[PDB]
This record gives C-alpha cells, sequence and structure tokens, in this order.
C-alpha cells in the first residue's frame, strides 16, 4: 500500500537525449534513428526573440552552424528542416539506443513523466498533468527547452511533450513532437497569458478511490446524487463537468471498493461545500487532481 | 521556476534489476559485477515466516534452488552466502551494465529515489525521505521486495536502501545494502511497530526558502528569534530540534534570498502557532518536510 507521485522509469529516454548548440544558444534535443528534434528557437539570438521570422533565420544557416553532441561523441549534421515549431536535424549516425516509440498528442487531464535535462544531460524525473488550459506546472530552469514528456505503454515509449518556455505565472508551455503547441501560445517573446485553469474532476474522484483503497474513509457518506445534480454544484467551484464516459472509466475502481461512482460524487459534493475542516486525505489537505484513473489502478493493483 | 517532487533519472539502476525465484517466492535482486543481492526472506515458505531460522533454511538449499533471470537471459548461480538480512548470490556472469557505485547508509532526514520493481521489471520511480523513526512512506505492493533506493552523485550511484516489508500503519521498512535494517525491525512476521514520527525541521525551512525563491512570500515577517527560543516552541509541535550545523547547511539559501535563517525560523514559529488559515505554500496546504536543503538548491539553481 501507500500512494506516491510516481513517474515512469526514464532509462529508455535517457539514451536519446543530446545537446544542440547553434551560436551561443545551447539546449536539448531528442535523437531517434537518424533525426534530432529540438525547439526551433535554438536558431534565435536575443535581438530576434521579440519578433522572429524563423523562415528567414533558418535559410541563413548551414548544417555546420549546428553543434550536436551525444555525451562526448559529436554528431555530424547532414541536413535540417523545420516542422512547425521544432527543428528536425538529420545526422549521419542512427541512435543505436532508439526504443520502439510513437508520437502522440495528449488531452487535458492526462498525465505524463517529464525528463528534465540541461546540456543534453538528464537531471531529474517527475510526473505532471496537462492542465485544462494547456499549460503544465513543471519545474524548469534556463536551458531546459527540448526536455521531453513521455508515457511508457508496455515496451513502447509514447512521446507527448517537448518543453519550450515559461509563462509569467511560473507555468510552462510546449509542443507535441510534431511541433504543434499545446494551447494558444507562440514561441516569441510577446505578452501571452493562459486561460483560467479548472480542476480535473475525474482525477479527483480517482484519487478519492485511491484513498479508500489505502484506508482513508472518513469523507464517505451514505448519500447519492445524479450526474446533473453533481455537475450543477461542480460548475460553482470551477470543477470540470463529469460525463458518462468518465463514470465508465472509473468502473474498475468502483468495483474494487464496492462504492458506486455516484456515491463517491456525493462525498465530493459535500467536501466542496464544507471543506476538509482540518483533516487530510492521503497526506494532503487539498483535493489532488493530477492522478488519472489509470495512474491509480497502476499503483494500487499493478 | 516551479517546484516538483523530483527523482533522479533511473537508467543506471534499471540495468541492474533482476528477478530471483526460490521455490514459489519471486522477488527482485540487484545485480552488480558478478553478485546478485536480494532480501533473505526469498528462501522462506509460509510456515517459516512467523519464526524463521535463516541459518537452517539456507543450509537446506543448493545453488540450483535459486532461479535468477535478467529479462529472458538466465543467470547461473555458482555460490551463495548470507550477509545479515540480505543474500549474496554469486553468478557466472558479471553485469556488463554495472555502474560506478557505492553502498552508503543514510541518516533520518535525507532523501533518495526509489525504483519500484516487480518480477525484476522496473515499474515506477519516486522520491521519499528516511523518517526520524527509520521508516519510509513508500508505495509498494506484493513482490516489491528487493526494490532499491539510491542517490546519484555525479556519475556514481550510491545505493542506500533495499525494500523488505510493510508495517501495519502502511509505511515501509528495509535495509542498507549490507543487510542491516534501518530501525528496530526484523524480517519475521511478529508484531512490530514504529516509534513516533516527527517533522524534519531543517527540511521545512529549506522548503520555505524554495517558496520564497518561487514568489510565495506571504508568510514572511520582520521578526527574528534565537535557536533556543525557536527550539523551545518546536518541541511542542513534535518538530525536530534545530542545530547550528543545520543553520550552516541552509547558508546558500539564506544568501540567495537575503533572508537570514533565524528570520525564517521566526516565520515558521508563527506558522506553527496560527496555521496557514486557508492559504497555500508552493501548492500545499501543509508544511512539507521531504525536501533537503540540497534538493532545493539542485532544483532552484542547478
Ligand atoms: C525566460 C522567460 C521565462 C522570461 C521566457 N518566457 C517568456 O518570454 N514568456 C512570454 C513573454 S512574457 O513573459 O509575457 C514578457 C513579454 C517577457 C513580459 C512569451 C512566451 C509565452 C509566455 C509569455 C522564456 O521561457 N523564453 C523566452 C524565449 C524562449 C524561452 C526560453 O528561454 N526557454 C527556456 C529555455 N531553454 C526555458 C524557460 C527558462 C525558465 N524556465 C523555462 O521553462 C522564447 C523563444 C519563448
Ligand atoms: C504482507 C504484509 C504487509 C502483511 C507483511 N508485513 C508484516 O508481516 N509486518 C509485520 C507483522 S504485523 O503486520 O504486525 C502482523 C503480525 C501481520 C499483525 C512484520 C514485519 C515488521 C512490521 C510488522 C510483509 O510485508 N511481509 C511479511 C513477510 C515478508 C514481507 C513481505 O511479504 N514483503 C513484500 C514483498 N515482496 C512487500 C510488502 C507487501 C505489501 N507491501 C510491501 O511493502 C516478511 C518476511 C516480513
Amino acid at each position: 500500500s501507500g500512494f506516491r507521485k510516481m513517474a515512469f522509469p526514464s532509462g529508455k529516454v535517457e539514451g536519446c537525449m543530446v545537446q544542440v548548440t547553434c551560436g551561443t544558444t545551447t539546449l536539448n534535443g531528442l535523437w531517434l534513428d537518424d533525426v534530432v528534434y529540438c525547439p526551433r528557437h535554438v536558431i534565435c539570438t536575443s535581438e530576434d526573440m521579440l519578433n522572429p521570422n524563423y523562415e528567414d533565420l533558418l535559410i541563413r544557416k548551414s548544417n555546420h552552424n549546428f553543434l550536436v553532441q551525444a555525451g562526448n561523441v559529436q554528431l555530424r549534421v547532414i541536413g535540417h528542416s523545420m516542422q512547425n515549431c521544432v527543428l528536425k536535424l538529420k545526422v549521419d549516425t542512427a541512435n543505436p539506443k532508439t526504443p520502439k516509440y510513437k508520437f502522440v498528442r495528449i488531452q487535458p487531464g492526462q498525465t505524463f513523466s517529464v525528463l528534465a535535462c540541461y546540456n543534453g544531460s538528464p537531471s531529474g524525473v517527475y510526473q505532471c498533468a496537462m492542465r485544462p488550459n494547456f499549460t503544465i506546472k513543471g519545474s524548469f530552469l534556463n536551458g531546459s527547452a527540448g526536455s521531453v514528456g513521455f508515457n511508457i505503454d508496455y515496451d513502447c515509449v509514447s512521446f507527448c511533450y517537448m518543453h519550450h518556455m515559461e509563462l509569467p505565472t511560473g507555468v510552462h508551455a510546449g509542443t507535441d513532437l510534431e511541433g504543434n503547441f499545446y494551447g494558444p501560445f507562440v514561441d516569441r517573446q510577446t505578452a501571452q497569458a493562459a486561460g483560467t485553469d479548472t480542476t480535473i474532476t475525474v482525477n479527483v474522484l480517482a484519487w478519492l478511490y485511491a484513498a479508500v483503497i489505502n484506508g482513508d474513509r472518513w469523507f464517505l457518506n451514505r448519500f447519492t446524487t445524479t450526474l446533473n445534480d453533481f455537475n450543477l454544484v461542480a460548475m460553482k467551484y470551477n470543477y470540470e463537468p463529469l460525463t458518462q464516459d468518465h463514470v465508465d472509466i472509473l468502473g474498475p475502481l468502483s468495483a474494487q471498493t464496492g462504492i458506486a461512482v455516484l456515491d463517491m460524487c456525493a462525498s465530493l459534493k459535500e467536501l466542496l461545500q464544507n471543506g476538509m475542516n482540518g483533516r487530510t486525505i492521503l497526506g494532503s489537505a487539498l483535493l489532488e487532481d493530477e492522478f488519472t484513473p489509470f495512474d491509480v489502478v497502476r499503483q494500487c493493483s499493478g
């Protein structure tokens, strides 16, 4: 038993991380087969960052303007192109440590592990969720762009995120691996702000089930509600509406605990209206929304 | 910016994880050079677990009673011995992926990453602290024994923990890699309980500095206190006494923020006496004590 913010093991991804330098700008790249993927703003200088024309900036470079290192081994750039907001650097050597992989775009509410990197070297791993406003609450310093987010399905690494930049509120924004931003952001230093965030209701319910499984039952009650009555109070507290697909997804957790989904919604409803009043759930004094139903099953069953 | 519960990248350790079976009991082992280390209770059956004599149980086995697999490759056991509460299985092949490593015993308050494993296969990575009562609040299911805790210093993996068992309160107990238990626990199914836990004061102070660094300043004040006056109120709330060595260790964080350690103790003192009163710090509504001063420097500076 127990419950932790658990990341996927990062070994398969650590072998794909490289350093990319162009000019006086160094960041991280992802080396799969014979292509290195990195954020396109590596080709920027400081005078370009307010309003760059990446088309012009790219045509003024040649393959030898890009320094790519895998540890101490240097990689020879033999071609480059831009795909949306990423650069694709064709290199002369295929990464022998290339895992089976795919490129997926995730939806708000889903979670993934982030391998934070500096100068091509993995520094730490942590778990986060894609927020309803398409930002992530990450931990990133200067030079972290090109760090990637991933899930592991069986033996296949699904890459879903590449880090680009930090917003003024301290949250983070990035692209999928095809270079398309999550959210309404662009990689130029203009004033941009995220939309208002909301709480991911289905994730809070999953976490309450994890609590029950681990012996925390004080918030339960005998009542029940309906999807419409619950959704009515949820809007008041900036919680995401709950759909029947969500109820279905919570099925295995309902079964394992013998507590119906709509029973659990009744407990949540009362928690929102009266607070925790000095009690904790799974060691937290706030309702946690960054565990999916699948995260909970994976940790509380295997 | 941002602040996350960040684990070390696990690649170096994933390559050392193997499956060990003896009888109908399968758990994990750690394969370094030509030795596999695993919890000694792998040689137990269910009738032995209440009061095992591991000396007798071990003499009744031969090398062929131990099945050791590294993925699909089988490892040939050519010798075995017991070191305190671990088994050392000599095998015919040296692990080619053996990192530079050392075996260290950690002190209450220090943190480490845990690579949770089942059937020799890495499942997840998370960060935890060794509690003042020598337990850890982990996340472990059946079959997780032999999972290891580690830190990474430069290129060297320091192994500090091997998991053995779960206490009735849902917390976890294990050994260093020489087989010596942390805490007053023994690997037999007798009633044992942990001592009372306390809050790791130096870690709470480090985390308040992380908050200041990330823009959370509402709990600060102009007051100051002394080590003796602070330590007097800390005892009342089950906080660990603060020593001058702790003050020294917090030096770099004092310098970076321009807030003296004893200034920050004055803020903590007032937080303990009046609570947070509906406010959060770094996204938490409780005082967090599982980040060391070094964790904070590593994440908020590099
Ligand atoms: C360094 C800043 C945080 C100030 C910057 N952010 C903005 O310019 N934000 C915004 C404008 S604004 O703030 O309204 C104002 C105009 C400045 C008031 C623009 C982007 C959307 C949101 C608002 C930024 O991150 N930039 C600017 C250049 C790169 C990218 C960068 O350096 N990436 C890092 C690497 N490698 C990773 C970073 C570093 C810290 N932690 C991380 O995640 C870039 C090309 C975006
Ligand atoms: C399965 C139990 C949790 C009930 C068990 N715990 C105790 O027997 N606790 C204690 C007695 S007691 O509870 O007071 C009572 C007498 C039962 C009332 C004894 C140990 C100190 C504290 C109290 C246990 O863990 N055992 C028993 C056999 C192994 C070890 C084991 O199976 N290890 C797992 C593997 N692989 C990893 C586990 C599984 C879940 N998550 C994990 O971490 C073992 C040889 C210790």
